[PDB]
């Protein structure tokens, strides 16, 4: 059924993906991101210098004044505004209308980018993380109740500008190869994981899982790159460090304040490794894992590229560097997350991103923090 919403995404580099969406009566059209860790529906209301197009209340016979201002801060950007409802479409999505919540931004303060192309964000988890509170139905929900749309949507981020596909209401087969393998949404919050191991080159860096998932772990279209709580993060540096020892790099690469750069076309991508997360599986004492490549993890701007791991003290976050190589199934009515391998990988002539399993893993729930 799911044609028309195939390639209904686009984006730039490491300036998030969007789709494009219709608020109000008359429908005013606008771009806007799409977001599975977050849970506000919020749109640019106001001139700004980052915003060629906003979005206008006055002129929308169906919008309501909810008479509550609301504030959002993100790991980067933050903004406050005014609530309200309105009616709401998306045009490569399914053919349905339905009466949101929507934050009309006021303020704002590094969260729009210039020459970005979007002028809002679609918040796709779940209620108990939207401000103000709880009660503030995020879009998702308002879609699933008001409507038929099965309780799931599928995401395939393509890192070439950059495009995709947000298949609303079930899962599109040429989007993928291979098997699906599917891991529990452990609380309905965030969509949260559990990692249970992770491997360079072949190799466990050996530490209690616990600290993968140290706060928690979460899949999260709007975040750039794969970050990783302090400990986890160092452990890994070393061994990326030591398997690419063959040629030495600044210290400013590693924290990402660098940039670094080779003869267009002879990228040494074969002395860079190969990085698996195991993720706690459907089954008792069965895991599957996910492997990325370089070409994931160093994002490109001579070829110049850019070490897309970082710090992180707020968890793990698995953002779009994760998210390229797979399609990915948010699976609501089931509370889990499928993995496939993506139709539209970077493939190396030498190896590839894999989905794999099943494998055995002992005391999985352990390795989750309270
Ligand atoms: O924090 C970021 N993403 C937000 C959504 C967002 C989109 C566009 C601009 C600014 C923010 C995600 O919502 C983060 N989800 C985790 C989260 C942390 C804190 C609070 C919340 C919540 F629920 F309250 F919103 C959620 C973030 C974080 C980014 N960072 C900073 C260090 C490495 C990285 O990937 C980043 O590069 N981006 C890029 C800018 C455009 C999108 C990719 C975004």
């Amino acid at each position: 059924s799911f044609v028309e919403m195939v390639d209904n995404l686009r984006g730039k580099s490491g300036q998030g993906y969007y789709v494009e969406m219709t608020v109000g009566s008359p429908p005013q059209t606008l771009n806007i991101l799409v977001d599975t860790g977050s849970s506000n529906f919020a749109v640019g209301a106001a001139p700004h210098p980052f915003l060629h197009r906003y979005y206008q209340r006055q002129l929308s016979s169906t919008y309501r004044d909810l008479r509550k201002g609301v504030y959002v801060p993100y790991t980067q950007g933050k903004w406050e505004g005014e609530l309200g409802t309105d009616l709401v479409s998306i045009p490569h999505g399914p053919n349905v209308t339905v009466r949101a919540n929507i934050a009309a931004i006021t303020e704002s303060d590094k969260f729009f980018i210039n020459g970005s192309n979007w002028e809002g964000i679609l918040g796709l988890a779940y209620a108990e993380i939207a401000r103000p509170d709880d009660s503030l139905e995020p879009f998702f929900d308002s879609l699933v109740k008001q409507t038929h749309v099965p309780n799931l949507f599928s995401l395939q981020l393509c890192g070439a500008s950059v495009g995709g596909s947000m298949i609303i209401g079930g899962i599109d087969h040429s989007l993928y190869t291979g098997s699906l393998w599917y891991t529990p949404i452990r609380r309905e919050w965030y969509y949260e994981v559990i990692i249970v191991r992770v491997e360079i080159n072949g190799q466990d860096l050996k530490m209690d899982c616990k600290e993968y998932n140290y706060d928690k772990s979460i899949v999260d279209s709007g975040t750039t790159n794969l970050r990783l709580p302090k400990k986890v993060f160092e452990a890994a540096v070393k061994s990326i460090k030591a398997a690419s020892s063959t040629e030495k790099f600044p210290d400013g690469f590693w924290l990402g304040e660098q940039l670094v750069c080779w003869q267009a076309g002879t990228t040494p991508w074969n002395i860079f490794p190969v990085i698996s997360l195991y993720l706690m599986g459907e089954v008792t004492n069965q895991s599957f894992r996910i492997t990325i490549l370089p070409q994931q993890y160093l994002r490109p701007v001579d070829d110049c590229y850019k070490f897309a791991i970082s710090q992180s003290s707020t968890g793990t976050v698995m953002g779009a560097v994760i998210m390229e190589g797979f399609y990915v199934v948010f699976d609501r009515a089931r509370k889990r997350i499928g993995f496939a391998v993506s139709a539209c990988h970077v493939h190396d002539e030498f190896r590839t991103a894999a989905v794999e399993g099943p494998f055995v893993t002992l005391d999985m729930e352990d390795c989750g923090y309270n």
